Order: structure tokens, then C-alpha cells, then sequence
């Protein structure tokens, strides 16, 4: 069902995360982690303290799809095991902030064609697929976007509910 999912999303905050390649999303899905530039790291740390759930919705550039969504389980931290991100020409591993732990809620894809009816008030009411890495998505838009994803029957939200 969708009842536990709605419970996790109640009063949540949502952020669009844009990866330049599939490899970084694969790493995030395998290891339960994400690292972003310091400008976004500061926004996510503030959001984590402010809301009962902070949801990252991932999209690989030029893929025409979202690749899933996850909930922050921690603020960012440094000094952990290294993560071999594949970075665009211009981004360096030192330039990345710390590492956030994340719990995946859905590892399934959603094509942009399916979210064409959702606009984001925090990005001039443009379609929700449009946004820079780190763009915040307003509550109602973000909730409806997450509810469009196919259910991921491999995930049990019971443990996520307990972290809240
Ligand atoms: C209203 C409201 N409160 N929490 C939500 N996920 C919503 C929506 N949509
Ligand atoms: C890794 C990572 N963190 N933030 C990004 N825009 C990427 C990529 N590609
Ligand atoms: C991997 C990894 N590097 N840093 C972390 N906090 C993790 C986790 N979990």
C-alpha cells in the first residue's frame, strides 16, 4: 500500500538532485550515501534540522527520468570511507562537501512524461522536472511527485518510520 509512504512524507521537505551520470546514482543506491557541493550541503543540513523528513529526488542529466527518491538519515559528515564519485569536468572530490547517509524509499524510475502535470511554485511554476541540482520542491508538488513513482516492493518503510 501507500499509507506508510504518506506517513513518511507528511510535512516533509523535498529537493531535486541532479547527477551528471548513472554511476553516481548507482553508488548512492548501493551505499546509502550522497555528497553534494557546499552550497547545497548547507541547505540540506538546515533542512534536516527543520523537518521530520527531507526527501532527495534524483535525476540523471539527459536521461529524461527520475531514478528514485530517498530520505536523509543524517546531516553531512566527513572522515568516513572514501566514495569514488565520477565527477564532471569542473567538479573535484575535494570540492564536494561531506557525506549524508540516506535511506532509499523507491529505487524505481519515473519518466518525466508522467510528471508533466506537476509544477513547482519554488521554481516559477515550471514543470517539476526542471530545476538545478538542489532546487527545493514545494510540499504539495513534491508529495504528488513521490506518489507517482511505481511502488518499490523491495523496501520496508517500518525502519524508516522509526528513525523519525
Ligand atoms: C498538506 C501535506 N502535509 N504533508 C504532506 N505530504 C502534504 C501534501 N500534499
Ligand atoms: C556526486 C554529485 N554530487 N552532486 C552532484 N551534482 C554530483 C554529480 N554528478
Ligand atoms: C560509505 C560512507 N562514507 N562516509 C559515510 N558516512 C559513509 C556511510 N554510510
Amino acid at each position: 500500500g501507500t499509507s506508510k509512504l504518506k506517513y513518511v512524507l507528511q510535512d516533509a521537505r523535498f529537493f531535486l538532485i541532479k547527477s551528471n551520470n548513472h554511476e553516481n546514482v548507482s553508488l548512492a543506491k548501493a551505499k546509502g550515501v550522497w555528497s553534494t557541493l557546499p552550497v547545497n550541503e548547507k541547505k540540506l543540513n538546515l533542512a534536516f534540522r527543520s523537518a521530520r523528513s527531507v526527501i532527495l529526488i534524483f535525476s540523471v542529466r539527459e536521461s529524461g527520468k527520475f531514478q528514485g527518491f530517498a530520505r536523509l538519515s543524517s546531516e553531512s559528515h566527513h572522515g568516513g570511507s572514501p566514495i569514488h564519485w565520477v565527477l564532471p569536468a569542473g567538479m573535484s572530490a575535494k570540492m564536494l562537501g561531506g557525506v549524508f547517509k540516506i535511506d532509499w524509499i523507491c529505487r524505481r524510475e519515473l519518466p518525466f512524461t508522467k510528471s508533466a502535470h506537476l509544477t513547482n511554485p519554488w521554481n516559477e511554476h515550471k514543470p517539476v522536472k526542471i530545476g538545478r541540482d538542489g532546487q527545493e520542491i514545494e510540499l504539495e508538488c513534491g508529495t504528488q511527485l513521490c506518489l507517482l513513482f511505481p511502488p518499490d516492493e523491495s523496501i520496508d518503510l517500518y525502519q524508516v518510520i522509526h528513525k523519525m
